[PDB]
C-alpha cells in the first residue's frame, strides 16, 4: 500500500553493540524484516587499516539473521551496512536504521521522506576509480530512486555510498591478468574509489553532463562534483551499496530530508541552511533532529580561507582524521549534539575542501 | 601614558620570522617594547614536541640581533610562551605583545593594559601545594597593580608559565627529608597548573580561600579559575604572571573581553566573549585581533550525554583531539583558525571547558 | 590419563581470516571438538582501542561453533582465546592453535597444556590483590588441566587481562569506587602486572608475603620468568593457558624457555631455542612458534643507550617494543611469523621479558 | 698529498644538544674549523612534519659559527649537516661528526677512510624525483669523490645524501605556477626525491648505465639500485648534500669503511659481512667500531620471506618509521649497542626491501 520510513539513531558503546538496536527490536518499536539499511559510524581510524566497520558489519548481520531465523548471507544480500569508520574529536559512535514499513494509511500531505536502496555488481580492481565505476554506480543511484519512487532528482538530497578499496592482492589479481590499477596506493584508492562513485552519482542525478566525464577527470578535475553525494570506503566489500535519501509524493514518513553543501570545513552557514531546508527554522525545533550527514575533507590548497594549517603535512595522522574531527565539531557546536554523522574524503563530493550535508527531521 | 599594541603573525614553520622582521623593518613595531610572543607551533604539542624549542630559539636569535644582547638575555626580557599543538584546521602563528608608554591624554574609558610579576622560586615539595598557590595570587596582585588595575572584574586573561618537578628536583626533596605532590614529572605539570590557576582565582575573587586545600587541588574540579591560562615549564623555578585586561588610564587602541566555554563545543560562550570585547555582529569580526582559549577532554569521557574516544584512542592523544576541536568550533563562529588554542586546563574553566579570551580593536 | 598435544601455526590475512584453520579441520588435520586454546597476533594497535582482538575471537568462535553444532557461548566457555593486538615492524599476523586429545601410546616428558578462566574482574579491582589472588588460583587450576605438578616444568603461562576505559571508569565512580589508575592505556600495564604476579604468586617464584597492592607496577625487582600477560577491552575476566612439559603426555613436541635481559637479547632468544632442544641453526626447522615478552625499560635507556619509546606521544611504547623483538627474534629465526606481545611488567627484569619455544622433538 | 679523517660518534639528549661536540672541541680532540660533515639522527618523526631536523642543523650552525668567529650563513656554506630524522624503536639519537685534515705524513700503506662532500643547486619543486635531480646529483657525487681523493668507484663504501621533499604550500604553488610536480602528496614526495638522488649515486659510481635511467624508472624499476647509496629527505632544505666515503690510499686515517647489502629488514648476516669487511671479524673486535650506518624499508610486496606484514597498509604509522625500528634493532642485536645510524626508505638503494649498510672501524 504505502511507504513509510521510520529513522533511528542508537548510540553504541563498541563497534559490535547491537544492544540499543535490540532495545528497539525488543519493545515493537523495529520489526527487524523491514530494516532496509544501517549506516553506521564506527571507531576504528576510518582509514586503511580499520576493522570495526567489518566488525560492526559481522555483528549486525549475526545478530540479525537469528532475529529473521536467516543465514547471515541473505541478511547482507537484502539490508545495505554502510559502516564510516573514524569518530574522531569529540564525534559519538552510533549507527543509524533505516525502517520501510508499508503501512494501510494515504500518503501524507506534499512530500515525505523516501530511500531506495541499490547494490552494484563487484568490480574488478582495475574498474576502480574509472568510468566502469562510474556508469555502473550511475545506473544503481537510478535503481534506488524508483525504490524510493522518487521521480524528480531535485528531491534526492542524500546518497550515501560504501564502495571498495585496492588491496596489494587485488593489485596483484589485476596485474596478473595483464591488467592496471589506477593508483599503486591503497589510501589513496579509497579517494579514487570515493571519488568515482560520487561521479556516478552525479551523473544519474543530471548534476553533471555524461560528456564531462572521463578517467582523466576523476580526483584532477574539483569543478566536477555532486551537491548530494556521500561515499565511504572499505576493505570489507567488493561492490558499490548505494542508499539514496530523499522526498517523494507517495509516503507516509512523519520526516523529510533536506540539504546544504559545506564550502569549507567551518561553513556554519551551510549547517544552518541544511537545518532551515529540512524544516527546522529556530534552535529551540533542533530537537526535531533524527541526524545530520555531512561529508567533511582537508583542501588541497592546505588552507581554509586563506589560513594555513598542517593536515595534509602531518606524517603522524592522516587529513581524513582531522577533516572529521574538525567538521563534527563545527556541526555539534550548531546544533548542541556531536552525535552526528561526519564522513571524511569528499572527492567530488561539494567543492575541494568542502562536503554535502543533509539533515533528517522529524515534520 | 600606558599603551599596548598586539600583533597577530602567520608563520610558515616553527623558525619563521619574516612576518615579525616585516614589522620591525616598517617601523610598526620597536623589538625594545615587546614584553610577550605567545605562539601556536606545528609541533604534537604533547611530550616530544621540538618545535616550542625551535619557535624560541629562532626568535631570541633574531631579537638578540637586533637588540645587540645575547639570546640568554632576550629571553629574560622577553616571554616566550610557545603552545605547540596545531591539529585540526589550526593554523601556526604567533602573537606579539608590545607595551610602550606615550604621551597622550586620557582614556574615553577602559583600554588594553599589561601587567607582569614574578613569584619567587619555589622548593620542589612547594609545587601543586597552597604555597604556590598563595604565592601567585600576591604576584596577580602585583601584575594588576603594574597595569593600573585595580577592578579584577577588568582582569580577562592571566597568561602563568609555572615550573614543574624533575628527578634532580626530586633527590633534592629527600636530601632534606620531605615527599613532593607526586612522584612523577608529567603529573606534577598539571599539580603546578592547577595551583597556579587557583592562586589567580583567589586573587581575583573568583573563589573564597575557605574553598582551596592542598586536598582540593586537582581533585576539586568545581574550584576554577574564568580567566587563568596557564603551562608548564622546565627552565624556571618562579611563576610568571602576565596580567592581561582594561585600564581606565591607558591609550590602547584595543581592549579584551572574555567568557567560559562550559565544555567543548559551546559556541555561546564564543560568542559571549567576543560581545564583552565590543564585537556585537558578524560583521564587527574583522576587529578581532586574537582570540585565546582553553580546550581539554572532560574526565567523563562524554560531552552533552554523547560518548566519545578522546580518553580511549591508543593512537591520537586526547589534548591533541581536544585542541582540534575547540579551535574549529572558535573558527566557525569568527570565520578564522588563526586563533591560539592550548591545552592542560586543571581549574581553567570547568572540567572539560576552559576560559576564552578576545583581544579587540575599538 | 595420556594427553597428546598438536600445535599449527596458522597464517591470517585479516583478523577475521579462518580460512587456514578451516583447511586444517576439512582436511582432517584437526578435529575441533580437541581445540582447546587458540593464541593470536591480530592486527590492531595492541593498545586499548583495538578491535581486532574481539575480531578474532567472534569469528572464530562463529566458526566453531557451526562446525561443532553448539552456541557461541558455550565454545568461549570451552576454548581459551587470547587474541594480542599490534603487529608492528615486520610481524606478521597468525594464530596458534591447540589440540589436545586423550591416546593410549605409552620416557621423558612433552609438551603439556591447561586452559583455567577467572571471575569477571569489577574495574576497581584490576591491578590489585583480588586480581592477583584469583590469577593464581586459575594457574593452578590450569597446571591440574596440564598434568604438571612441578612448577618447574612450566615453560610459559599465558594470560589475557582487562583493561579499563574511560566509560568504565565512570561506572566505578559512581558505584563510588576509586580504580587503580586512571590512564586507560596505563590501566593496561596494571592489569597486565597483577596477573604476572598472580602467576609468580601460584609457581612459588615470588612468596605471597612480598606482593601488595603498593609493589604492583611498582617493584620491578618482583617478577616471574614464565608469564606473559596481554590486555584487551574485548572480555572483562583473565584467561589463562599453561604450557609445560610432563612425563603424561604422548606429544611429539616439548617447549623451552628462557628470559630475554633487554630488547635487543638475541643471547636469550638462542637459550630459549637450546632449551627447546635446537642446538644450531640447522635444526631451526623444528620450530612450532617463538613466543616472547618485549618492553620499554623504565630507565628509558638500553645498555646505557637513550631511547625515546617512553616519550613519544606520537606512539605509545608497547608498538615500538613489539616491533624491536620481533626483529631481533626472526633475525635468529629467519621469520617473522612468531608471537611478540609488549608490556612486560613483572614478567622478566624491567626492560626484558620471556621467551618460550614450542619445537618437535 | 695525504688526507687524514677522523670520526666522532657522539651521544645526544636532544635535537639541540651541542654539549658532547663542545667538549671535544674544549679538550683538544677536535678542530673545529676541520669539520666537513655531521650525520645525524634526530628524534623527530622521520618523515615531512620533522623539524627536529632544522632545529639540530640551526644548533649546531650557531654554535660552530660562534666558534669560528664566521657567520652561521657561511658555516652551512663550508660544512655538510645532513639530519636524518626517527630514531623508533631502541634506535639512540646522536650524531657522527667527520673531520678532515691535510697531513703532512708518510703512506698509508694500504687504503685508509677518505670522505668528500658536494652540494646541489637548489631544485625547484617540479624537479624533485625527476632527471633534472638524479643528472645533478650526479655530478655532485663526482665532484665528492673527487674531493675525498677516489678515482675508483670501488673504493666508495657509503655516499650518504640529503634531499628535499615536496609540503602541501610548494604543491600548491607549483599549481599555481602551472606546473606539475612528480607526485601530489608529501609524504610520496620523500620517495621520490630519495629515489632520484639515489639513481643520481648509480649513475655516477657506473652501477647503472645512463640508457636505464628515464623519470618512468623513478620508484617504478626496483631493478635498478645503487649499494652503497643512502638518502634523506627533509623539509629544511632546497638542494641535495652530498658525503662520499670510502678509502684512498692518499689517506693517513687509523679508519677504514666496509659495507655490504642487507637483502631484507632482517639479514643480520649482512651486518656481519659488513663487519667483516670493514676489518672486524669477531665479536672481540667490534670495540673498533666507530658507527654502522643502514638503509631500510618495507618491501614493496608487503612480505618479508613470504611472510606478510602490515607496514604498507597501517594508516597509524607510517611504514619509513617501522622499517627504522626494524633493521634498527637488528644491527643492535648483532653489534650490542643501538646508537648507530638508520634511514628509512630505501628506493634503489639495495633491492626493494633491502639497503646498503656499512661499517667505519678503527684499524
Ligand atoms: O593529497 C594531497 N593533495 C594535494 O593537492 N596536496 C597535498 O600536499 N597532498
Ligand atoms: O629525515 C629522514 N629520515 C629518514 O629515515 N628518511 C627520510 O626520507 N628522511
Ligand atoms: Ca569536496
Ligand atoms: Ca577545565
Ligand atoms: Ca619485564
Ligand atoms: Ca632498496
Ligand atoms: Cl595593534
Ligand atoms: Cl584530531
Ligand atoms: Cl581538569
Amino acid at each position: 500500500h504505502m511507504q513509510k520510513v521510520e529513522v533511528f539513531r542508537i548510540p553504541t558503546a563498541s563497534p559490535d553493540d547491537i544492544s540499543g538496536l535490540a532495545t528497539l527490536i525488543d519493545s515493537g518499536k523495529i520489526n527487524p524484516a523491514e530494516i532496509v539499511a544501517i549506516l553506521g559510524k564506527t571507531e576504528g581510524n576510518g582509514c586503511v587499516n580499520d576493522f570495526t566497520r567489518g566488525f560492526a558489519t559481522q555483528s549486525l548481520a549475526m545478530y540479525l539473521a537469528e532475529k529473521l531465523g536467516i543465514s547471515r548471507e541473505e541478511v547482507v544480500k537484502k539490508v545495505a551496512f554502510i559502516m564510516s569508520g573514524g569518530t574522531e574529536g569529540v564525534m559519538t559512535p552510533h549507527i543509524t536504521v533505516f525502517v520501510r514499513k508499508d503501512v494501510a494509511a494515504p500518503a501524507a500531505p506534499g512530500k515525505r521522506l523516501a530511500v531506495g536502496v541499490a547494490f552494484t555488481r563487484d568490480f574488478l580492481p582495475e574498474e576502480l576509480g574509472r568510468m566502469e565505476q562510474v556508469n555502473e554506480v550511475a545506473r544503481a543511484v537510478k535503481e534506488a530512486m524508483k525504490d524510493a519512487q522518487i521521480d524528480d532528482p531535485r528531491d534526492v538530497h542524500f546518497v550515501q555510498i560504501k564502495c571498495p578499496l585496492l588491496t596489494a592482492e587485488r593489485i596483484e589479481d589485476a596485474k596478473r591478468r595483464g591488467k592496471d590499477v589506477v593508483v599503486n596506493d591503497t589510501y589513496k584508492s579509497m579517494a579514487y574509489s570515493r571519488g568515482a562513485s560520487a561521479l556516478g552519482v552525479a551523473l544519474a542525478l543530471g548534476e553533471i553532463s555524461a560528456d564531462k566525464i572521463s578517467n582523466e577527470a576523476i580526483c584532477h578535475d574539483w569543478n566536477l562534483y555532486s551537491s548530494v553525494a556521500s561515499t565511504s570506503a572499505g576493505v570489507e566489500l567488493l561492490n558499490d551499496e548505494i542508499i539514496v535519501v530523499g522526498n517523494s509524493t507517495n509516503s507516509a514518513s512523519d520526516l523529510v530530508i533536506g540539504h546544504s553543501v559545506m564550502k569549507d570545513a567551518i561553513d556554519a552557514d551551510a549547517v544552518r541552511a541544511a537545518l532551515k531546508d529540512a524544516g527546522i527554522r529556530s534552535d529551540d525545533e533542533m530537537d526535531r533532529i533524527v541526524n545530520v550527514l555531512a561529508k567533511a575533507e582537508a583542501a588541497s590548497s592546505g588552507t581554509v580561507r586563506g589560513r594555513r594549517n598542517t593536515m595534509l603535512d602531518d606524517s603522524d595522522i592522516n587529513h581524513t582524521r582531522s577533516a572529521r574531527a574538525v567538521v563534527n565539531a563545527v556541526i555539534a557546536s550548531v546544533v548542541g549534539d556531536p552525535m552526528v554523522y561526519v564522513s571524511g574524503g569528499a572527492e567530488h563530493q561539494g567543492p575541494d575542501g568542502g562536503g554535502p550535508i543533509a539533515v533528517i527531521a522529524r515534520v
